Parts: structure tokens; C-alpha cells; sequence
């Protein structure tokens, strides 16, 4: 499947594609402001996810650091990034179907919208200001919006048991983001594609 990743945002973010153990495509590269990176990503690829890195510093060979959403220091991510990240999350080719998301469940640091470039489903968006109305509890200093798991890492939050409701800190990511998953048990607000879709991932959608 192709995804195109676009930033729409004034800043340049550095994108990140992995599925949690490799990297999906060449699993990041920087976006300066309008760049747009079309990646390919293996049918049947299961529990990828990219997102935005930002304030990020690499040396010659791809090593660094990042404010947000780190992936253990490296251009090309092979892991998951250190929270906070806005989400996009995708299971493709499961029993004919593709899945899509967009997840606050590891906190918030860039807007985003996830859209079907192909034809049968509708895209899903989280474009709020979450940074700006953010918390104080949950303020990143790195910039972004952390979730209560991150934070306070409690059975509650974090869901640890299975068992766990909404709290004042996933209502405030739903309150601003109706479209996104605010905690681990939330009601799921997953949307269903034709498999082998194609997509479009832009950073600030409305920028």
C-alpha cells in the first residue's frame, strides 16, 4: 500500500513509519515545511503506526536526539517513538479489510489528519489545539501533551488490568479530539477501508 506523508505544519517535522520492531519503508526522514515522503508499506503489514518527530538533531550518520516522539535516538526509526506522539495507526489486508486510527492514547505533539486516497471509507482527523489547552499535569517541557499513563503510570491510566474507565485527562483528549482513542478502553472509534487501500498522512491539516 502507499502512504504519502505531508507537512502541512510551518515547522519541519521529522517523520517516523515503523511497525515496532523495523522500520516500515526507510522508517524516517525529515519533512521541511510542504515536503511530502510516499512510503510503501507490505500488504497484511499489521500494528504499524507513523507520526511526527520534532526539534530533532542528527548527526552524519543518523544519530540524535528528538524533543518528541524518539525513537531511541536513530533518523530511521526500527522501534515506537517516546511519547508524546499523535498516533496514525493502521492494520492492512486482515480478512479482506484495512483498519485505521488515529490514537491521543500515547499523548499529543503535532496535528494530524489520516485520509483514504482511494475510494470506500472516510479519513479521521485530530486538528485541536491539545498543546496549547494541555494540562498542566500533562505538559511536556519537550513541547506536546503527554497522556496520564505516561505521566503517572497507575493500573487506572494505563489500563493495566483490562478493567478501567475514562478519567478528567482521556475526557479532555475526547473532548478536543471526538475522532481519536483518549484511553486504552475507549469506545473504539476505528475506521474500516477496502483492503489495500491507499493513504494520505498530513501534519497540520489545517495549518
Amino acid at each position: 500500500a502507499t502512504f504519502e506523508i505531508v507537512n502541512r505544519c510551518s515547522y519541519t517535522v521529522w517523520a517516523a513509519a515503523s511497525k515496532g520492531d523495523a522500520a516500515l519503508d526507510a522508517g524516517g526522514r525529515q519533512l521541511n515545511s510542504g515536503e511530502s515522503w510516499t512510503i510503501n508499506v507490505e500488504p497484511g503489514t499489521n500494528g504499524g503506526k507513523i507520526w511526527a518527530r520534532t526539534d530533532c538533531y542528527f548527526d552524519d550518520s543518523g544519530s540524535g536526539i528528538c524533543k518528541t516522539g524518539d525513537c531511541g535516538g536513530l533518523l530511521r526509526c526500527k522501534r515506537f517513538g517516546r511519547p508524546p506522539t499523535t498516533l496514525a495507526e493502521f492494520s492492512l489486508n486482515q480478512y479482506g479489510k484495512d483498519y485505521i486510527d488515529i490514537s491521543n492514547i500515547k499523548g499529543f505533539n503535532v496535528p494530524m489528519n489520516f485520509s483514504p486516497t482511494t475510494r470506500g471509507c472516510r479519513g479521521v482527523r485530530c486538528a485541536a489545539d491539545i498543546v496549547g489547552q494541555c494540562p498542566a499535569k500533562l505538559k511536556a517541557p519537550g513541547g506536546g501533551c503527554n497522556d496520564a499513563c505516561t505521566v503517572f503510570q497507575t493500573s487506572e491510566y494505563c489500563c493495566t488490568t483490562g478493567k478501567c474507565g475514562p478519567t478528567e485527562y482521556s475526557r479532555f483528549f475526547k473532548r478536543l479530539c471526538p475522532d481519536a482513542f483518549s484511553y486504552v478502553l475507549d469506545k473504539p472509534t476505528t475506521v474500516t477501508c477496502p483492503g489495500s487501500s491507499n493513504y494520505r498522512v498530513t501534519f497540520c491539516p489545517t495549518a
